[PDB]
């Protein structure tokens, strides 16, 4: 009864005194002992105590009513059950009431609460902090400063910082810290204004050393390589060129102007975790992840794309051209197997060599599968190795249907060389769009236009009339129909109005519906490719130029040994602190825009 | 194209979907009831249709809900 | 229900839900001489009990009439 009472006079809050008069009456109860008080003061459903329950229901009495309920929980000394005190039901289990203050934004009280002894690293692992589907639920941490941080308060984070009892590497129920809740709620600049990025820098410089982005969550991620794993561009392009001017935290940067002159410049990058020289590269995740959809912005961060860009030219120009050429050749050998077949110097040589070629990069090809329009190059360049194999392996047999899995293997040997010909950038753009025109519309008008075939086929074949000469109608069995259709879309066809037709007038309606529809259907796939992909065309080819070429690269450097690899290690060797030597990557630049007295560089005197 | 299209396919849906809601039976169109109870007035309890929702722009002290306790 | 960014906003369908004579909603789709529905049809809780509707009901009796639709015109 009294419960329920001071429950709705503290929720409602309409006033200060009636509260006091309860406080007062729950007192005199209880003299005529602290676990009573907590019993009596709390709800059993939940745990909900009567801070909780004002902090949720912010009116403008809640400065004092918090203030009074202190008081009295301090009356009896039970400030510590009281604030520590926490929610039971398995939504939110742990919760405690600085999560409620903080959700609610009041800065004041936090601050109240705090010196009261509110426990700062409750973790508030629920089910409903960690919810497993999005949309319900609101993943933040776990943390009163990982909700400070994710929900754009600066102030209760530097007053949780700032504190003593606060534990910025504590790690929650998903194994995250601050920093990786912070790259987890990080959306886009669209979205948020990039405060993120801002709380980011704050929490990482307040505790200046490499103890946060170097612990790994369950996952076995690490803040940087967490981000990239999803599509944070912003945080990303933020934690790989990442510079600290002050001098005792430069060491933390992962960018140094080590050079400047004058509006020429060498920032000196980082390659720490970057360089694919690791289990799970931040490179080869972002180049990896297909599941993501954002790449074609990432692979243009500031390292990242410079580091492709030399790994290419270094190598991967050298083998993917050495790959297309020895493709080439395989391809006009079958070619010629194909025109001088049986009607060892033409059998033997060519054949043994297409023999070996073809089975072994359907090995490969079959055992790159094995990982998991982008990737069916795989599918299809190991079913005409497999062509190939089979054909020959035919031939070799009793078999004298060989001929056709030959002929076929070369038509689409010759159709995989559009995998060879993304390369430079007119065959890119050609080659792309090609496929984009084959994938997505052709297909679709081919589908319907196969219908068309069909029902005017079965149609016109049911308008015929046996000629007694049967001869006499090119329109005689369907297959005919559908043959002289054919023709007739491709313009051979004759449109004769004698078909043997019992009703000529509705014969030659449904053909001339026929030629006008499929006509109509060119026109409708002119349109739809000529006014549709025109706009994009332009990024989506260069977009898919770059990814394939960031995977070709990766695959090309996994298909090197460990001694020519590290014979090419991309990146340099530089001294940044005390004893830091880690990898780099040098970029000059140049950019009169922004003049500045220059203060941090490494090297003194320009090299 | 682009806009028509979907201008006009979207009338076409709306118009189909409220087209097999008159094709069904009362006790089977009761059956699905599209929309839940809530309370909100000191006797109301009108229906209605929840939408959850994500918005990082603007920050408000939360003062009115009918449910403390998100679910 | 808000929480933080998170948030239950949590419409009405007192006569917008078809379930009286005249309501908002067959109205909104039912009336062809206003030619402004390509929006009146994006609004709060009309779209999206569209939607539920659809993935309710809508979207199963409208297959199977494309089934059964189909079924007779290739046995025609
Ligand atoms: C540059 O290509 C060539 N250069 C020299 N000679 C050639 O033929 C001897 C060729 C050639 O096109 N070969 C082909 N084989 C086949 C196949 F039957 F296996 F499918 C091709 C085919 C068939 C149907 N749909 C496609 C789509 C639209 C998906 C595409 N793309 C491709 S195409």
């Amino acid at each position: 009864r009294l419960k329920k009472r001071i429950f709705a006079a503290v929720s409602e809050g309409c006033v200060e005194e009636l509260v006091e008069l309860l406080v007062e009456l729950q007192e005199l109860c209880r003299r005529r002992v602290p676990d009573f008080l907590m019993h009596k003061l709390t709800a059993s459903d939940t745990g909900k105590t009567c801070l909780m329950k004002a902090l949720l229901n912010i009116n403008p009495n809640t400065k004092e009513i918090v203030r009074i309920l202190l008081a009295f929980a301090e009356e009896n000394d039970i400030l510590g059950r009281f604030i520590n005190a926490e929610y039971t039901e398995e939504a939110y289990e742990g919760q405690t009431a600085l999560n409620i203050a903080i959700e609610r934004r009041q800065g004041d009280i936090a601050a109240l609460l705090i010196a009261a002894g509110a426990d700062v690293n409750a973790h508030a692992k629920g089910a409903f902090f960690n919810p497993k589907y999005q949309h319900e639920g609101f993943y933040f941490g776990e943390t009163p400063l990982a909700l400070a941080a994710c929900t754009n308060q600066p102030e209760i984070v530097q007053l949780l910082m700032e504190h003593e009892q606060t534990d910025i590497t504590s790690r929650d129920s998903r194994g995250n810290n601050i920093l990786h809740a912070l790259v987890t709620v990080a959306e886009d600049f669209k979205t948020q204004n990039d405060f993120v990025k801002r709380m980011y820098d704050m929490i990482l410089l307040r505790s200046g050393n490499w103890e946060l982005e170097t612990t790994r969550n369950n996952d076995g991620l690490t803040p940087l390589q967490l981000a990239a794993k999803m599509g944070k561009a912003e945080i990303l392009k933020y934690i790989l060129s990442r510079e600290i001017k002050e001098k005792r935290l430069r060491s933390l940067s992962r960018k140094f102007t080590d050079w400047a002159y004058g509006p020429v410049s060498s920032s000196l990058y980082d390659l720490t975790n970057v360089d694919t020289t690791t289990d799970n590269s931040v490179l080869e995740i972002t180049v990896y992840n297909t599941n993501i959809d954002n790449r074609h912005e990432m692979l243009t961060l500031e390292p990242l794309h410079t580091l492709l860009h030399m790994k290419w030219k270094k190598f991967a120009k050298h083998m993917f051209f050495l790959s297309f050429c020895f493709y080439f050749f395989y391809n006009i050998t079958l070619t010629l197997v194909s025109y001088y077949r049986p009607r060892g110097w033409l059998q033997l040589l060519g054949r043994m060599f297409v023999l070996i070629w073809a089975m072994c990069i359907s090995v490969k090809e079959g055992i790159a599968i094995f990982l998991l329009s982008d990737a069916w190059f795989h599918f299809v360049f190991f079913i005409q190795a497999v062509l190939v194999i089979l054909s020959v392996f035919l031939y070799l047999f009793a078999y004298k249907e060989y001929l056709a899995c030959l002929v076929l293997a070369m038509a689409l040997g010759w159709a995989n060389m559009l995998y060879y010909t993304r390369g430079f950038q007119s065959m890119s753009m050609y080659s792309v769009m090609i496929q984009k025109v084959i994938l997505h519309d052709v297909l679709k008008f081919l589908f319907v236009y196969i219908v068309f075939l069909l029902g005017f086929g079965v149609a016109l074949a049911s308008l015929i009339e046996k000629c007694p000469n049967k001869d006499c109608s090119s329109y005689g069995s369907f297959s005919d129909a559908v043959l002289e259709l054919f023709k007739l879309t491709i313009g051979l066809g004759d449109l004769n109005i004698q078909q043997n037709s019992k009703y000529p007038i509705l014969f030659l309606f449904l053909l001339i519906t026929y030629v006008i529809l499929t006509f109509v259907l060119l026109l409708n796939m002119l349109i739809a490719l000529m006014g549709e992909t025109v706009e994009n065309v332009s990024k989506e080819s260069e977009r898919i130029w770059r990814l394939q070429r960031a995977r070709t690269i990766l695959e090309f450097e996994k298909m090197l040994p460990e001694w020519l690899r590290s014979r090419f290690r991309m990146g340099e060797l530089c001294k940044v602190a005390e004893d830091d030597f880690r990898l780099c990557l040098r970029i000059n630049e140049v950019k009169w825009t922004e003049w500045k007295t220059h203060v941090s560089f490494l090297n003194e005197d320009p090299g």
